[PDB]
């Protein structure tokens, strides 16, 4: 499913993402949008043999089982396929657990190179949140 801008805001907050971990809910859509393009089906493979999946691009050599990625952890107890749903609970799930881990948003290149420091509320106006 590829998501409208504010129907993604309205699923993230529905969810628990708005300053989860002290991240409001723009940073969570601008992730989204410059990993992603709103499509929870994107799929991308790492030189190093691992794949990001999903929304939130998140990867198979800590966070899900894809089968093909040797000596790599499932941290968030999934298979890599449930981060492509529809429905975005996995991803939300999984993403709680990233960004708890030490480094922030700092885990999603994207939002580093393109979201940190930006005026990200831009990314929610408009909606009705
Ligand atoms: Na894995």
């Amino acid at each position: 499913k590829v998501f409208g801008r504010c129907e993604l805001a309205a699923a993230m907050k529905r969810h628990g993402l708005d300053n989860y971990r002290g991240y409001s809910l723009g940073n969570w859509v601008c992730a989204a949008k410059f990993e992603s393009n709103f499509n929870t089906q994107a799929t991308n493979r790492n030189t190093d043999g691992s794949t990001d999946y999903g929304i939130l691009q998140i990867n198979s050599r800590w966070w899900c089982n894809d089968g093909r990625t040797p000596g790599s952890r499932n941290l968030c107890n999934i298979p890599c396929s449930a981060l492509l749903s529809s429905d975005i609970t996995a991803s939300v799930n999984c993403a709680k657990k990233i960004v708890s881990d030490g480094n922030g948003m700092n885990a999603w290149v994207a939002w580093r190179n393109r979201c940190k420091g930006t005026d990200v509320q831009a990314w929610i106006r408009g909606c009705r949140l």
